[PDB]
């Protein structure tokens, strides 16, 4: 996803917030 999160908020559903960035499938998709 490559997104960013302000505490844990992600845009694309399925993207998990980690280190202020949303990853997917265990990688920054």
């Amino acid at each position: 996803c490559g997104e960013t999160c302000v505490g844990g908020t992600c845009n694309t559903p399925g993207c998990t917030c980690s280190w202020d960035k949303c990853t997917r499938n265990g990688l920054p998709v």
